[PDB]
């Protein structure tokens, strides 16, 4: 076969509005042979530049010289780079990224898509979502504190064929740690719940997705307020870390409990589900990579829980999403950005139609990098990609 | 690629028959015309029953399907009939048909099957053997003897085996767990001392029951043979009753193996929830290669060990190593080295000073010698196992 | 005693509407002294062709030769029958059937009903169920999306004296396992509920029977909307593979939880006991049989939990749970399947009588076979007695 | 006084090396004129990208606060690019810039760091060395010697060490959690029935390892060497599994030990509701001195002990030696008394009859020798650890 040789970074930065955050990290790998593969870094611990470093270490240290297909040899020595052996978001941020392209070289050299090597085409068609953006009429400042506004994306989304909406009315996250809800942010969810509900009636589910900003006893206190709207879940209610904290939330709440994205390694998944998560929602960038989130899903199932890959970056991060969901049985649906620069950064995205994603059908990630819509944008800054 | 034709082999291994009473492999052929083999580990019922479950199994869940569509495939197979629970006989029947898939997957794709499990993660991998009667011992009391299982161990050593296997234990019953006789205590720990003294440190022992004990009862068994560092306890109560692995667990020292009996992901589960540190999934029983590599990620989940289980022919030992090749927790893998395990196929992973190097071939790397299989079949009534 | 001797299967294809499934799988034991048995195999996961050289096995291989009465010895040789001491589905499903056989022959020899040899008459009549079938002016295709036609249906029931009802308004199942359920779903299940609610009134309970299509997570958002309701059960949530599922879904939700149709073996109800199910519904030609069944009876009691005996299959199996029924303290109700056909192939069924069966007069199961209506009837198709959708949702 | 200026010195300590490849040395220096001294313990990238990371993390959350505002910093670090998980890449890097903090804050007040974590509880530390390969033994031949090692311990005591730490049971590699050999085992014997003749109770036993086994295996090992007594059994298992340490606390007498190479509170937390009594934070890794305090007063909760890690320079040193002198629950600090460790800093705290004397300078009381740190600059491409 062939050997891992070469690897360009790109640091690309999406147009305003920038749906997607600040920057993208894509790694495009060459073998020995000529092959190359495409992949996404979701880390922003550090910023752009220094991950540039961190990402040709990984690279440079475990990887070149290796046979594509030993993914178990490569994670293995990622994991334990440097004596740690625990998992590391931005070490192994790193390496989801170069594993991605990895299983896009495989995909190419062995002439089936990446799903072709995940136990194949069980979905047919998967189920999307989207996050309710403004509609064109839309004045942007007020559309996020809106209700009403809110109401208009739901119908129009349910027009296009979305069958579920993301949405999270309840502020800020801060970095001082799990807070107590606002009075006005329990209010603003349950008329963001109510006006999303009577909008779109039985036509799709409510995605309530705070950030991770409150502590365990707020964060029951506000699914008491939304549950009389059958939200689909209660997308990380509380602090990553604090996957303990979860049980006391799910033991009070009907609601489903969704989490992951701020998770890395299968192991932490693990926690996450024996603390009463149903859904997890790895960002395959940050979590270890396809094979690990194909690893997740299996520990997701033994739970009787389910999959939501997470999407906040690119559409190359988006392509393995869709893969790995093309492949799962326990898959619930995939977060979903359709702006126009996603379609126009990489050649062979797949797209949402009517609320769904068909089966790629191209060999690999069926994805090729247009390098120069991809240097036009390229990013110059010291900030992260999603601040807190 | 689509799933065309299926062809099934029950073949009955010469004296003395180590591995089985009989092995019931398959060959699935594509429409486009390459093959696979596979072999099915249940019991339950005999080759003849089976092989109508094979077929049932194949024409309904399986065939006109692409190859690559494992998943799929096993879903179909475990919700058959509108059940969706574990049941050997239709997901062991499958097992063996999944092999099969990854057989022509590896083909199709000039790949070894380990190629497609995530790589080669181990260059060799380990391997043990039951300890057989030599060819000057007296096979009626050698099953019996601490002597001559010492003499078996010592040539194991010699051979660069690492680790044995040995069942002093005694019989195994319909009747369920009982209390263990003092006899199969005493006859266990004098084993144990045998072998560890012919052995020293180059050797592993490995005690493997047969699930023949109720829980209180392994427990005693398993304090009289803890002065002898055994790897491994092996099945210590009946496989019906993994919640009572945790008394077991938590009363010895040993550390706890099981598996062999339990198919789909989910009864490993328990097993692992309830305290058992080393799985030993039999692939042609399990679901197969991919649920067997689901097996390895919930055992690493747990930080338990996999031990791939062989009392089979080398179709279900081939796919058994390159599963063992692809997993970082593979601890080792059971090895029957007979000259009829070698003669009935060709291209076969062989156990060279205690190890097995990764494949090389395309798929599993073993093909059907036709005559051989044809010229063993098994004409009978009786079980593999009783 | 006597020893048993030849097995004869029959496989049956119910007429339309196929109220009972697209087969039943019937045998017949006959001693060396001439007595003979029934007894039912329930078992779909390989076809009846299948199925007969698999129940063809298990007799010859540990049954023939046996006195009948020797339960224990034969359930044990077919539990642990080729190296195996788990539950199996297909293997000891088909024992069962055997077992209820025994049972037919050791009560036509003793001269006694079957329930008499099970601790005799607890209930003197026991309370029966049914599903919500199309009442004769029911448009067929409409029916099972209707919350008004299962509430006239519902009403129907009441009237004929039954004082529960099923029915499944939660849509199709999928092969891909636990799935969250669809909005549409929920809101079917509520309409369907407080329909049914406003016709029975206080009259009936109401039975909610999903059939395992949902993720736990997902079973409690349902659960959640058809708790104003009180329905009597919420039955096979979450799919049997999954019993440490039952835990989380039972804490969430008010309305007992029953399950069991699909499990197999003492061991597997056992679980489901400890992880919070409060009604267990074995069938009977899977669980074990007869014997069995009444030490998942047993079990039931140990927790407080009731029994349910499951009925999605023909007249011998639907005795056996009758005459289990009649002998245990902790008997809910049975479900039935009351058809033409059902009072057609055997002569002796236990009648439902203004919503309750009496304890049945007659020795061994009451039920003799007529060959003619077998026959007639014999099954030929590929296909299986239940199936899954291969649909995505 | 505002944060300003970060000076990073990669230095590399001369032969044999003992406290690892390289250090990480960071300088911090505010707009008033004051210095302070930290150390970064990180591994998971090299020298250079751990550069790029150091200067990320103190130009973001760092760089014209006060350095008084220690829980605010960390809040930042913690949460940097909307993560709130812990981070030992990052939090590494905020760890040693935090203890810079602490020594600018010495200075700015004029009294030891201690004099700030709540004061002067230990007069003076217990100490304790890895057994280090004496100037006449084979250095080859030593590390896998019990006859050596004994001999090493038989020093230790008579310079007044009261504890000594060793890894007879070998290698850690990638591959995860394995079964020890049984020469491992029997290693593991020999050197604590040869060093508890040498020391006899005139010095405790600490048992290293590194995670190499599965807690199944990490239980046999225990098993062996519970009859020396050893005072604990450290990292008996890898650090991404301490729900693990759970079955081997129950399964053996030997107190368990962990922490090196975990970050956060948090971790810690989950280590010791899973049974760990000696925490041993590495400083420069676990969040910092404030967050150690943290980590200290968990440890108190569940009746649990504190020792701080070292396998780095006489920075993380000096921070875990006044964070100890304020702790009641501390047990020992782990000492590398290299001639370089003196060398490379100025006002050391050393080991004398086995304590360290608690600090009498303001700050860390160390200053650094700029000169000897850049002729001992490091260029290379290895790990600190592999």
């Amino acid at each position: 076969m062939v050997k891992l040789d070469t690897l360009d970074i790109f640091a690309v930065a999406p147009p305003p509005p920038g749906w997607g955050g600040r920057y993208w990290l894509l790694v495009r790998v060459t073998t020995d042979t000529g092959l190359t593969g495409l992949g996404e870094v979701y880390a922003a611990g550090v910023g752009p530049e220094a991950m540039t470093h961190v990402i040709h270490d990984v690279f440079t240290r475990h990887m070149r010289g290796e046979d594509p297909a030993n993914i178990e040899l490569m994670s293995r020595r990622a994991h334990s780079s440097g004596f740690t052996q625990r998992p590391d978001p931005t070490v192994f941020g790193a390496f989801s990224g170069l594993e991605m392209a990895c299983w896009d070289i495989l995909g190419k050299a062995r002439d089936c898509p990446v799903w072709a090597m995940l136990g194949g085409k069980m979905n047919d068609r998967i189920r999307a979502y989207t996050y309710l953006y403004p509609e064109p009429h839309h004045d942007t400042n007020a559309f996020w504190t809106s209700p009403e506004m809110a109401a208009e994306s739901a119908a129009a989304r349910v027009a296009e064929g979305y069958t579920a909406v993301k949405f999270d009315p309840a502020g800020p996250y801060t970095m001082r740690g799990g807070h107590m809800p606002a009075l006005s942010d329990i209010d603003l969810s349950a008329r963001f719940c109510a006006a999303i509900r009577d909008a779109v009636g039985t036509q799709a589910d409510l995605l309530f997705g705070t950030h991770g900003q409150f502590a365990p006893a707020g964060a029951i206190r506000l699914a008491k307020a939304i549950e009389p709207y059958d939200p689909l879940w209660y997308e990380e209610p509380i602090p990553p870390d604090n996957l303990p904290g979860l049980s006391e939330v799910a033991a009070h709440t009907s609601i489903p409990i969704a989490t992951g994205e701020r998770l890395t390694g299968v192991t932490e998944f693990t926690q996450a589900l024996h603390h009463g998560a149903r859904i997890l929602q790895p960002a395959l960038g940050r979590a270890g990579g396809i094979w690990e989130g194909k690893k997740i899903a299996t520990l997701a199932a033994a739970f009787g829980a389910q999959l939501a890959p997470h999407l906040y970056a690119g559409p190359v991060e988006w392509a393995a999403n869709v893969h790995l969901g093309v492949s799962c049985p326990n898959l619930l649906m995939v977060e979903a950005i359709e702006t126009p620069f996603h379609e126009a950064l990489v050649t062979g995205r797949p797209r949402v139609e009517n609320g769904f994603v068909a089966a790629p059908d191209a060999p690999g990630l069926g994805i090729t990098l247009n390098d120069a819509i991809a240097n036009a944008h390229r990013y110059t800054g010291n900030r992260l990609h999603l601040e807190m």
